[PDB]
């Protein structure tokens, strides 16, 4: 069962508007060294998921950090979220020289790479790696679009089990890594669930994926949250080796039980440190005050054949 290939999607967005979510630090994407892409969660922009954590952490590794903020707030629909992405890996590998870069993302961000990934062919020589942080490639069980409200943001209702957005990833063959990948993870997220058997059962999982559930390392008992699982000194050893590592992938050999700490990564800032634990803050007002639906999203042609029979916005999913 290959991925799709031949052409790219066509961008439902302008260039220019895609181009406007795409920030480096200190740089221009188009003459850049050493990229690193970083794809921000629900409810949040680029600064707002990684300003406590990655750009600095990055930066510190000799990376120049990078990310989008698909507007508002990644509340719009995931495909449109992807479309930045996609846009913002074309630009950066030309203006890095031409050479492959890696993608470093948080909860819906790994979605967004691996969708990117599976449908739009023309990225995948220029992704070197993926390392995603509480990535929900299935979709959750908690925190459904129906709750408090009968109107959701776009996005709350495509990563939803069920979806037809998630189905269409996993029909597909998105539930496998297509560059290598590291999932890092815990059994004790609050947002994403299932979590707990450390197999392919878990949202987190990508077959071929080096899968990291870190109670599988740290016991457990060990118990790391859904932001946690992105700020914390555990998460910066998995990720320091994964971008390192020569097979793209975290190695086993690079962390073990002496890193199980749980607290914000060592080198951050007291300020840093405390807006790191204090990471899931602004997606509240951003939900409160972002588009809201009664219904998912209509599936966008080049993902609809892997979903016909779920039902979105204008009804059933048809080839």
């Amino acid at each position: 069962m290959a991925l799709p290939s031949g052409s790219d999607p066509a961008f439902s967005q302008p260039k220019s508007v895609l181009d406007a979510g795409l920030t480096c630090q200190g740089a221009s994407p188009s003459s850049v060294s050493k990229p690193i892409l970083l794809v921000p969660g629900t409810g949040t922009t680029g600064p707002q998921s990684f300003d406590s954590n990655w750009i600095p952490l990055s930066a510190q590794l000799g990376y120049t950090p990078c990310w989008i903020s698909p507007p508002p707030f990644m509340l719009n629909d995931t495909q449109v979220n992807t479309e930045y992405m996609v846009n913002a890996i074309t630009t950066l590998y030309a203006g890095s020289g031409n050479n492959k870069l890696p993608v470093l993302t948080w909860s819906q961000g790994g979605l967004v790479a691996q969708w990117g990934l599976t449908f739009f062919p023309s990225i995948r020589s220029k992704v070197d790696r993926l390392m995603a942080f509480a990535p929900d490639y299935k979709g959750t069980v908690l925190a459904g679009p129906l709750d408090a409200l009968a109107v959701s943001a776009p996005s709350v209702w495509q990563l939803t089990t069920g979806s037809a957005l998630t189905t269409a990833l996993r029909n597909a063959g998105g539930l496998t890594q297509i560059v290598p990948t590291t999932n890092l993870y815990s059994a004790t997220d609050e947002a994403v669930q299932p979590q707990v058997s450390n197999s392919p059962l878990d949202s987190s999982y990508l077959f071929n994926g080096k899968n990291v559930q870190a109670q599988a390392v740290c016991g457990p008992l060990f118990v790391i949250d859904h932001a946690g699982s992105l700020t914390s000194q555990f998460s910066y050893v998995v990720g320091r080796s994964a971008l390192r590592s020569t097979t793209g992938q975290a190695r086993s050999a690079d962390y073990g039980i002496t890193d199980c700490n749980p607290l914000p990564a060592n080198d951050l800032t007291p300020e840093q440190k405390v807006a790191a634990a204090a990471l899931l803050a602004p997606a509240a007002a951003a939900i409160v005050a972002g588009p809201k639906q009664n219904c998912e999203p209509d599936l966008m042609p080049y993902a609809r054949p892997f979903a016909v029979g779920k039902r979105t916005c204008s009804g059933i999913v048809t080839p």
